[PDB]
């Protein structure tokens, strides 16, 4: 409640939520919100049990948001059989949330190559040696094998399984704290002609 | 940009020692967070799922840590409430930027008796009662001013209101948890617990 938190969209109801999304992220970066792109990303298994973890949104796309992960991780396995996902951004400084609902699709390997090459190279060793989310049987062995690759110069090859997902959005909500506890919820839903928009009760 | 910003020391001896009882690790971490001044440590990004297994998320606050798990309150008619009533399975993550810690909490949410919900409602500062009484959380809001005006009328009272129908307390009774620390040299420290027939199985996970 500590930085300014303007929400004129709640009055004016903009037609295109992708444009609001881009505006909120720009405002977050320029006012210096701490890790605004840390998304709590929910997926579910074949019984419909949810799982969560943080991932970083690396781009906004025409259809949604983009992140990278490993295909054999829990989220990658869930996504493979059930593409429906939801993520939330929560910015403590302005008391704002963004809720993002949709289906995530794995992008082609060339896109993954590029994502990999644009990471700081210090991240290649461990992300190459680790099989994300599998049982870790020997900590020291992993540390030693990664140190072997850390010593090398330049980028490493993209490991099989390193992959990029686009979460193509079917609904979003923008949430602000409002006045007198009337929290402001702007809710958008894709239609076959564009986007529908409504306010929700707090 | 993909970088974490945490700089506070965050001792994670439990990654080496593998305590048998994961709720002790949850208590340690939460108490550490309290002592070092983490901002809103208990803002929980909670996921539930609809009848087709499609997830939804929002932040709720963990109001208590119980023997079985963690407690929060909400409205039974909300999206999360309707989802939990049909599919009790849920997952929440806490993430603390200052220490680079994450806590993932998975299990089944059970609605606790009304006496519990009465208690929880009463413990709320009564200033929160007016808006929570007039709002049917997550249904469309047709007229913002009518809502504001109606709460303001109730706020005249300057005291506790009766608990609304729908106001409720869920306990998330945990079946699995992960404690995640940044570790050294990007070997992120992942301590994973899963309920057994008695006690818990524990393992480490690859970063
Ligand atoms: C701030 C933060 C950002 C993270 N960003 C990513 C990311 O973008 N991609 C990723 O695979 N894991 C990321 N992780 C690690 C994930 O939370 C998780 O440990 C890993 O992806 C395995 O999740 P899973 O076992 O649920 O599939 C991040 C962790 C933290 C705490
Ligand atoms: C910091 C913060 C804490 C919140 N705590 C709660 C809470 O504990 N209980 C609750 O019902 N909603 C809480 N909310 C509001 C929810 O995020 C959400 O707007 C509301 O519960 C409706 O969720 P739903 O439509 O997905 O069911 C909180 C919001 C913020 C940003």
């Amino acid at each position: 409640g500590t930085l300014d938190a303007p929400f004129p969209e709640y009055q004016t109801l903009p037609a295109d939520p992708m444009s609001v999304l881009h505006n909120w992220l720009e405002r977050a970066r320029r006012v210096g919100i701490r890790e605004p792109r840390a998304l709590a990303l929910a997926t579910a298994d074949s019984q419909g049990r949810p799982s969560t973890r943080i991932v970083v949104i690396s781009e906004i796309s025409d259809a949604g948001v983009v992140f990278s992960t490993h295909a054999g991780s829990q989220k990658g396995r869930e996504l493979l059989h059930n593409p429906w996902a939801s993520g939330v951004l929560y910015w403590r400084e302005t008391s704002q949330q963004i809720i993002l609902n949709g289906q995530a699709v794995r992008l082609p390997n060339a896109k993954a190559d590029d994502a990999w090459l644009k990471r700081p190279y210090a991240t290649h060793p461990m992300s190459s040696v680790s099989r994300q989310s599998e049982e870790l049987q020997d900590v020291q062995a992993m540390r030693n094998a990664a140190r072997q690759l850390a010593e090398l110069q330049g980028p490493l090859p993209r490991p099989e399984g390193y992959c990029v997902f686009e979460l193509r959005l079917e609904s979003l909500e923008f949430w602000g704290n409002g006045q007198e506890r009337l929290h402001e919820r702007l809710r958008y839903d894709r239609s076959d002609t564009g986007w529908n928009v409504r306010r929700l009760q707090p």
